[PDB]
């Protein structure tokens, strides 16, 4: 049926192998987060580390790259053994683009950088981190031209984490957002419409109090629990797929401002609903589970923000707050309305409320595309990163620890990261209105807990196709259309006007 | 300074690998036990199995093997270094003693026969599994004959289970224990001494209130638990090293009976410290951890029965169980003495107490021999399993159930494996003894919670060496003696009489 082609199945056979060693480098990641005493974590190391060098031996084996090959020299296989091709061709291109060499000289500085920025943002020193961004800034330009790029070398890292994302594109959604979002955040800030605090935030709580209120949630959704899933806590909230029957989300109980650990366990089960719902018959092969970042995040953003911040899904919710919340005698749903959506610039990214984080990601943005551009220097980004902080959010970083060295994906060398996740932001602006559609009762659905029909309008158009088609093709065929920002501006202008 | 030899370094470096794949089989194992939802089953199974494969193929790479045999032409080397490739060596040649058919037919035979042994011990019908338990047979046979032996092809399979151990080795334990230990049973079940039962066994108690008394037992031990340590819930107790610096149990809580989440706990600890305390200037080499079934037994059984079932362990205990069980208020220390100590031949060999477990052992000894000696019929095994129960225990099974369908090992195919249970609770007895000279103050330390110079004995007696040497060469170099029955019985007579 789905995989008949002999070739593909010589390939899919061999393919398990490796599926299998990632199936174990998930567990084993999900674990370390999870359930480790502290001190094994040298040995876990070492075997995260023995993996990821086996794995990568077994993708550019001979056999398997010839397998590859041939069958991307076959016009008779249908559009599922073509996207494991698609799919094995864009791993094993991108895993032969680095000379061994080069993935060790990564590994190292990387390595020492992160261990180098963690001191830095704790003592709010530059100089300690400052030598090892330009290592890693040297690291990045090679490796664009290592991976290769028609227009900007910038292409080739955006590519490298949202396949088929180029610069034009990054470019093109900010400019939208910058005319026509920037001016929406200027009104909304002025009128004292939306407040830019909330008392809420400073309620303190018991771990079991949310833990209760959260359970309750997940299961409202239809969370799989026991069954195919888990919810768990672990210092920062993620989640993995150890299989289609196996998907795990985390969250974390800060212990007061009980918006996020509820936000933050929607977000990651926008994620698992994502990987929960892919196609059975793709299970074990390069075609199941989600297509990249970006779509990862539309999906996340949907249920934390299209949702999780509705007046809707606050009144479904509100009477459990009551339950388990003493200090909630005290407030309204309209106070936890507010509260779930203030607005206010502030100096965290991940703290930003939904209208002032993309510029969040814009300024990173500007800095990357410099940085691998142009001869940038590391001393110089520091006030790079203050004067654009003040242009986008009138506010200026005091110390190194709210700006430039607060998030650690430079250190990681994630550069050209970033972007993706504005867009899993605008993505869910836009797969709300074409739901909106599908579903003129969305609203009346929330409020009731009816989320069967929109959890299989999302499996439908997105879920179910896992990686047969890139990020683009997957938009044009389920949505009629490519991405356009121009949705999230009216999803803020018509919720906070 | 350990290991110095070339050759042996390029061996280690590759045996990291190998490592590496086990440290994730451990984690998934365990994780499937303990975490798992229900559902994630399919692929869980699919990635252990790929796993396996693989874990084989790099253990029988021409490389590794020739690297091996290399060394083990080195005459230069030290006692570590040796280990090394004694270790190696026998691993090595067990794999590459069954034709890949072979360990095919083994693992469909195997699996089939665990589900028709399954439904049929449910289902009390022996017609369900007798089929399977014919083919088990011919596959023993067979792997005996793959494997070698000079005397007896029962040597093959208990080699398989516990280096070095022979069939002579068994007969004879088991001759000493038939003309002492079996007289010791009858007086102690003559004198109404002990009683067969005890009222503490109906007592019930709700989860929480024993997870208090194993979390406090654990703490009294030193159990490092969240730094090198978990205790956690699972169907049957076990234990897991991921590392040296990352060891985990489990029990289980039945809701009643007390006694078995306790000594159940006590038991996996014995285990664990074992794994706990070893060197590690071996971390990621073969010569790391337990060295076989029965030196591990020697553990888990000392702690268990030695120490768990001990005047001295109650009265350290007796406050805590006071603390946390209501009906404790109805029973005095004494009371859980005799509860500890229940001696009482039953039909099933988990429940045996320690008087009488050896002897579902030996019977289970005496069919395996016979089995893949003689042409034994599996129709036929039904009856000598109750003839035997009934000569050693004086009871007879009514149902399958109770009897020679009781355990899952022969539908494993697991022959040649029991043995190693009597190994292990003889041996508990021994060095309680050889300990009992270094320490005399042993009763005195356990009542106090002083453990650490009876931790500190058995590592270096035992746990610091790993894999070192051969379970008997072990012994000999810790013990200056061989393992001896004798002690098991005096052990006992000096405790019941
Ligand atoms: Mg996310
Ligand atoms: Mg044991």
């Amino acid at each position: 049926e789905v995989f008949q082609n002999e070739t593909i199945k010589q390939i899919l056979a061999k393919y398990r192998r490796i599926w299998a060693i990632g199936h174990a480098q998930s567990v084993l990641g999900w674990d370390l987060e999870v359930n480790m005493p502290k001190e094994g974590i040298l040995e876990r190391s070492v075997a995260q580390g023995e993996l990821s060098v086996l794995s990568h031996e077994l993708l550019l084996h001979p056999e398997f790259v010839n397998l590859v090959e041939k069958a991307k020299g076959l016009e008779n296989l249908n559009e599922y053994e073509r996207g494991i091709v698609r799919v094995l061709d864009r791993s094993i291109r991108i895993a032969r683009a680095f000379p061994p060499e080069f993935i060790r000289e990564v590994s190292e500085t990387t390595s020492l950088a992160t261990k180098a920025w963690e001191e830095a943002k704790a003592k709010d020193d530059f100089s300690k981190f400052e030598p090892w961004l330009d290592k890693i800034i040297s690291l990045a330009k090679r490796a664009a031209e290592y991976l290769g790029y028609e227009e900007e070398p910038y292409d080739a890292l955006l590519d490298l984490y949202e396949e088929g994302l180029r610069t034009r594109d990054v470019e093109k959604m900010f400019e939208v957002l910058e005319k026509k979002l920037k001016p929406l955040l200027d009104k909304i800030l002025e009128e004292g419409k939306v407040p830019r605090e909330h008392p809420l935030e400073k309620e303190k709580y018991e771990r079991e109090w949310m833990e209760r209120v959260n359970l309750w949630i997940l299961q409202k959704f239809g969370f799989p629990l026991g069954t195919r899933a888990r919810l768990d806590v672990s210092a920062h909230p993620f989640t993995t797929e150890f299989g289609i029957r196996d998907v795990r989300i985390t969250t974390r109980y800060e212990g007061y401002d009980f918006r996020r650990t509820i936000l933050s366990t929607v977000h990651e089960f926008g994620h698992a609903l994502y990987e929960l719902q892919q196609d059975e018959r793709f299970m074990f092969t390069p075609i199941a589970g989600g297509v990249s970042l970006g779509i990862h995040e539309s999906q996340s953003r949907f249920w934390e923000n299209i949702i999780g911040r509705s007046k809707e899904f606050v009144e479904l919710i509100y009477p459990v707050l009551k339950e388990n919340l003493p200090f909630m005698s005290n407030y309204t749903p309209e106070d936890v309305y507010l509260y779930f959506n203030i607005v206010r610039p502030d100096f965290i990214r991940t703290e930003a409320d939904v209208v002032t984080y993309n510029f969040h990601i814009l300024l990173r943005f500007k800095l990357e595309r410099l940085m691998v551009s142009e001869e940038i220097k590391a001393k110089d980004l520091p006030e790079m990163w203050n004067d654009e902080m003040e242009r986008l959010l009138g506010i200026r970083p005091r110390k190194y620890s709210e700006g430039i060295l607060q998030d650690i994906h430079w250190a990681h060398g994630s550069i050209g990261y970033f972007p993706t996740y504005t867009i899993g932001t605008l993505l869910s602006a836009q797969l709300y209105y074409h739901i909106k559609k599908d579903i003129p009762d969305f609203e009346e659905k929330v409020a009731k807990a009816e989320f069967d029909p929109i959890k299989a309008w999302l499996r439908e158009k997105i879920h179910r196709w896992g990686s047969i088609y890139p990020p683009k093709e997957l938009l044009k065929k389920a949505i009629g259309e490519d991405m356009d920002a121009e949705y999230f501006v009216r999803w803020v202008k018509e919720k906070y006007l």
